[PDB]
Protein backbone atom coordinates (compact mmCIF):
# COMPACT_ATOMS: atom_id res chain seq x y z
CA UNK A 1 0.00 0.00 0.00
CA UNK A 2 1.10 3.33 -1.09
CA UNK A 3 -0.44 5.46 2.37
CA UNK A 4 3.31 6.20 4.26
CA UNK A 5 1.55 8.69 6.88
CA UNK A 6 3.69 11.69 6.00
CA UNK A 7 0.43 13.72 6.36
CA UNK A 8 -1.06 14.48 8.74
CA UNK A 9 1.25 16.83 10.09
CA UNK A 10 2.19 17.82 13.32
CA UNK A 11 1.68 21.38 14.95
CA UNK A 12 1.66 23.51 17.97
CA UNK A 13 -1.29 23.77 20.39
CA UNK A 14 -3.44 26.97 20.16
CA UNK A 15 -1.30 29.37 22.45
CA UNK A 16 -2.75 30.50 26.13
CA UNK A 17 -5.44 33.27 26.24
CA UNK A 18 -5.04 36.79 26.83
CA UNK A 19 -8.63 37.65 26.83
CA UNK A 20 -11.91 36.96 28.74
CA UNK A 21 -14.93 38.81 29.21
CA UNK A 22 -16.44 36.60 31.95
CA UNK A 23 -13.29 36.21 33.97
CA UNK A 24 -13.27 38.79 37.05
CA UNK A 25 -10.35 41.17 36.66
CA UNK A 26 -8.98 44.18 38.43
CA UNK A 27 -6.28 46.22 38.82
CA UNK A 28 -4.65 46.58 42.00
CA UNK A 29 -1.45 48.02 42.62
CA UNK A 30 0.60 44.39 43.03
CA UNK A 31 -0.46 43.42 39.48
CA UNK A 32 0.80 47.15 38.35
CA UNK A 33 4.54 46.58 39.92
CA UNK A 34 3.91 43.23 37.89
CA UNK A 35 3.60 45.16 34.98
CA UNK A 36 5.48 47.88 35.53
CA UNK A 37 8.73 47.00 37.27
CA UNK A 38 8.77 43.03 37.51
CA UNK A 39 7.85 41.66 33.92
CA UNK A 40 9.64 44.67 32.36
CA UNK A 41 13.12 44.00 33.89
CA UNK A 42 12.88 40.25 33.41
CA UNK A 43 11.31 41.19 29.81
CA UNK A 44 15.25 43.13 29.38
CA UNK A 45 17.59 40.35 31.13
CA UNK A 46 19.38 38.61 27.86
CA UNK A 47 18.73 35.37 29.23
CA UNK A 48 14.62 36.53 28.92
CA UNK A 49 14.23 35.74 24.83
CA UNK A 50 13.49 32.31 25.05
CA UNK A 51 10.80 32.79 27.22
CA UNK A 52 9.38 35.95 25.33
CA UNK A 53 6.53 33.97 23.73
CA UNK A 54 5.38 30.37 23.34
CA UNK A 55 7.04 27.45 22.60
CA UNK A 56 6.81 26.56 18.78
CA UNK A 57 7.28 23.27 18.86
CA UNK A 58 7.92 22.62 15.36
CA UNK A 59 10.29 26.07 14.28
CA UNK A 60 12.36 24.70 17.12
CA UNK A 61 12.64 21.10 16.97
CA UNK A 62 11.24 20.27 20.02
CA UNK A 63 8.39 17.75 18.75
CA UNK A 64 7.72 15.89 22.45
CA UNK A 65 7.62 19.44 24.58
CA UNK A 66 3.94 19.81 24.27
CA UNK A 67 3.75 15.43 24.59
CA UNK A 68 5.51 16.32 28.08
CA UNK A 69 3.97 20.10 28.79
CA UNK A 70 0.18 19.98 29.33
CA UNK A 71 -0.16 23.70 30.90
CA UNK A 72 2.80 25.64 28.89
CA UNK A 73 3.21 29.21 29.69
CA UNK A 74 5.19 31.91 29.02
CA UNK A 75 6.57 36.12 29.65
CA UNK A 76 4.52 36.95 26.34
CA UNK A 77 1.75 35.37 27.51
CA UNK A 78 2.28 36.86 31.08
CA UNK A 79 2.67 40.26 29.40
CA UNK A 80 -0.67 40.25 27.32
CA UNK A 81 -2.78 39.49 30.15
CA UNK A 82 -1.04 41.72 32.51
CA UNK A 83 -1.31 44.78 29.57
CA UNK A 84 -5.22 43.58 28.78
CA UNK A 85 -5.75 43.30 32.99
CA UNK A 86 -7.04 39.81 32.98
CA UNK A 87 -5.83 39.41 36.36
CA UNK A 88 -8.22 39.04 39.03
CA UNK A 89 -4.95 39.74 41.86
CA UNK A 90 -1.06 39.35 41.86
CA UNK A 91 -1.73 35.38 43.03
CA UNK A 92 -2.84 34.91 39.52
CA UNK A 93 -0.14 36.36 37.81
CA UNK A 94 3.12 35.21 39.88
CA UNK A 95 0.98 31.46 39.88
CA UNK A 96 1.62 31.76 35.58
CA UNK A 97 4.89 32.97 36.58
CA UNK A 98 5.96 29.75 38.45
CA UNK A 99 4.47 27.33 35.65
CA UNK A 100 6.38 28.88 32.96
CA UNK A 101 9.69 28.33 35.07
CA UNK A 102 8.67 24.48 36.11
CA UNK A 103 7.54 23.54 32.42
CA UNK A 104 11.13 24.59 31.96
CA UNK A 105 12.61 22.38 34.80
CA UNK A 106 10.32 19.77 34.18
CA UNK A 107 10.89 19.40 30.55
CA UNK A 108 14.65 19.63 30.60
CA UNK A 109 17.85 18.34 32.34
CA UNK A 110 20.15 20.26 35.53
CA UNK A 111 23.33 21.71 33.32
CA UNK A 112 20.76 22.34 30.00
CA UNK A 113 21.32 26.36 29.29
CA UNK A 114 17.85 26.86 29.01
CA UNK A 115 17.67 25.55 32.82
CA UNK A 116 20.44 28.02 33.72
CA UNK A 117 18.81 30.84 31.98
CA UNK A 118 15.21 29.87 34.35
CA UNK A 119 16.97 29.53 37.32
CA UNK A 120 18.89 33.32 36.49
CA UNK A 121 15.26 34.79 35.59
CA UNK A 122 13.96 32.76 38.49
CA UNK A 123 16.18 33.93 41.41
CA UNK A 124 15.82 37.46 39.88
CA UNK A 125 11.75 37.03 39.85
CA UNK A 126 11.86 36.19 43.45
CA UNK A 127 14.23 39.49 44.50
CA UNK A 128 11.89 42.10 42.64
CA UNK A 129 8.82 39.73 44.15
CA UNK A 130 10.08 40.17 47.93
CA UNK A 131 9.67 44.47 46.99
CA UNK A 132 5.52 43.78 46.28
CA UNK A 133 3.43 46.72 47.30
C1 LIG B 1 11.76 28.12 27.98
C2 LIG B 1 10.92 27.10 27.22
N1 LIG B 1 11.86 26.25 26.38
C3 LIG B 1 12.31 25.04 26.75
O1 LIG B 1 12.00 24.49 27.82
C4 LIG B 1 13.21 24.60 25.84
C5 LIG B 1 13.99 23.52 25.72
C6 LIG B 1 14.89 23.38 24.66
C7 LIG B 1 14.99 24.40 23.71
C8 LIG B 1 14.17 25.53 23.87
C9 LIG B 1 14.17 26.63 23.00
N2 LIG B 1 14.96 26.59 21.89
S1 LIG B 1 16.07 27.86 21.50
O2 LIG B 1 16.69 27.57 20.14
O3 LIG B 1 15.38 29.21 21.51
C10 LIG B 1 17.24 27.71 22.78
C11 LIG B 1 17.94 26.49 22.93
C12 LIG B 1 18.87 26.32 23.95
C13 LIG B 1 19.08 27.36 24.84
C14 LIG B 1 18.39 28.57 24.70
C15 LIG B 1 17.45 28.75 23.69
C16 LIG B 1 13.28 27.68 23.28
C17 LIG B 1 12.45 27.64 24.42
C18 LIG B 1 12.48 26.56 25.22
C19 LIG B 1 13.33 25.56 24.93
Amino acid sequence: HHHHHLVPRGSNPPPPETSNPNKPKRQTNQLQYLLRVVLKTLWKHQFAWPFQQPVDAVKLNLPDYYKIIKTPMDMGTIKKRLENNYYWNAQECIQDFNTMFTNCYIYNKPGDDIVLMAEALEKLFLQKINELP
